[PDB]
């Protein structure tokens, strides 16, 4: 059986959900397309603003009783996404999941509209297109699964929704800040497989209102670990002023492809080159330098990268820059190095830079910090974001 309500048909046995008032959802089709149609009784009393990571309502139709509404289409949740055992990701890993995320509320916070409850119930994850490519959209509705069935509802703490309470409550008219804590709690459940930076749930709201957070999954001497810690812990800061916005969490070293990595690295250098050892760069570069080059650094490479270097006098093992200019010093010569130094470092740029963020966690992490003193300057504006 078959309802057509203009553009708008549904199979009414094709039921995906319930929710209140006798509000219904069916799975069917608007314009070749798969759709949820969410059918309502009417309530009383924009095209050029989409965006792909925004959940589309594509089109309201009518019969003389309801309003049948075509809403884009998800196959899960963010929720079933990390939690399902053996959930197929289908070519749609957990940074670039974020990264659409944030992008899709980079855009609903450009339009001055707050989401307010952020969640992994209301962060979908779509059917796969055309191209077979899934994404990440960010949804008003929050669904919880209940055989074949979800409820959905716009309200927070409906039941499922319990350890996911709007940030506002725990506490001025919301601002983006509520959705950037948020956010910090979504990448930390996403990267820790389920966990909450504020426990477990008859203690996290406790822990939300003293800032108590524990990002234990996070290992301290491990550079992608060291990189999401920095970002996640302003995300979720006490203080809702240090919080970074949407498009600032966006230009995080948490998102630098590799290439991206090693240009950054490339770059300092280029920059610190001419600068005097007493400087203020240079300075706020060695400061808390030695953990990070795990004292002498040259005694922390391999055997043939150490010999090629002998020659070079020059590179003091203490050093956190002549650590960086050793780096661009081998990036540049890379082709005229020989067979076993070429061998020992990998390929460009991949390997080559996981050769020294593995062995240093901390160099990237460290000179971001440092070099937010160069960061108004044209070189480095691809790092960072400013006001
Ligand atoms: Cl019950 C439901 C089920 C959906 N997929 C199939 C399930 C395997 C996952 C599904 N995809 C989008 C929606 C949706 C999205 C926004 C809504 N606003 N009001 C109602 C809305 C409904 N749903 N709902």
């Amino acid at each position: 059986s078959v309802v057509i309500v203009g553009k708008i048909s549904f199979c009414p046995k094709d039921v995906l959900g319930h929710g209140a008032e006798g509000t219904i959802v069916y799975r069917g089709m608007f314009d070749n397309r798969d759709v949820a149609v969410k059918r309502i009784l009417p309530e009383c009393f924009r095209e050029s603003d989409e965006h792909p990571n925004v959940i589309r309502y594509f089109c309201t139709e009518k019969d003389r009783q309801f309003q049948y509404i075509a809403i884009e289409l998800c196959a899960a949740t963010l929720q079933e996404y990390v939690e399902q055992k053996d959930f197929a990701h289908l070519g749609l890993e957990p940074i670039t999941l974020l990264q659409q995320t944030t992008s899709g509320l980079a855009h609903l916070h450009s339009l001055n509209i707050v989401h307010r409850d952020l969640k992994p119930h209301n962060i979908l994850i779509s059917m796969p297109n055309a191209h077979g490519k899934i994404k990440a959209m960010i949804s008003d509705f929050g669904l919880c699964k209940k055989v074949g069935r979800h409820s959905f509802s716009r309200r927070s703490g409906v039941p499922g929704t319990e350890g996911w309470i709007a940030p506002e409550m725990l506490s001025e008219n919301p601002t983006y800040t509520v959705d950037i804590f948020s956010a910090g709690c979504v990448f930390y459940y996403v990267i820790s497989e389920g966990s909450h930076p504020f426990g477990k749930s008859l203690q996290r709201q406790a822990n939300i209102l003293l800032g108590a957070c524990s990002l234990d999954c996070l290992h301290p001497e491990k550079h992608e670990d060291v990189i999401a810690r920095e970002l996640i812990e302003k995300m979720i800061a006490m203080d809702p002023q240090k919080r970074p916005s949407a498009k600032h969490v966006l230009k995080h070293p948490f998102f630098w492809s590799l290439e991206k990595q090693l240009q950054f690295f490339q770059d300092v250098s280029d920059r610190i080159e001419k600068e005097s050892l007493d400087g203020p760069i240079v300075k706020q570069l060695e400061r808390g330098g030695r953990a990070v080059v795990k004292m002498d650094w040259r005694e922390n490479i391999t055997v043939p990268l150490q010999t090629d270097l002998r020659k070079f006098r020059t590179y003091k093992g203490g050093s956190v820059r002549d650590l960086l200019r050793a780096m661009r010093n081998k990036k540049h010569h890379y082709r005229e190095l020989p067979a076993e130094v070429r061998e020992t470092l990998g390929s460009l740029p991949d390997d080559f830079v996981c050769y020294f963020t593995s062995r240093f966690p901390h160099l990237l992490a460290h000179t971001y910090r440092a070099m937010e003193l160069c960061s108004h300057e044209r070189l480095f504006q691809p790092y960072y974001f400013h006001e």
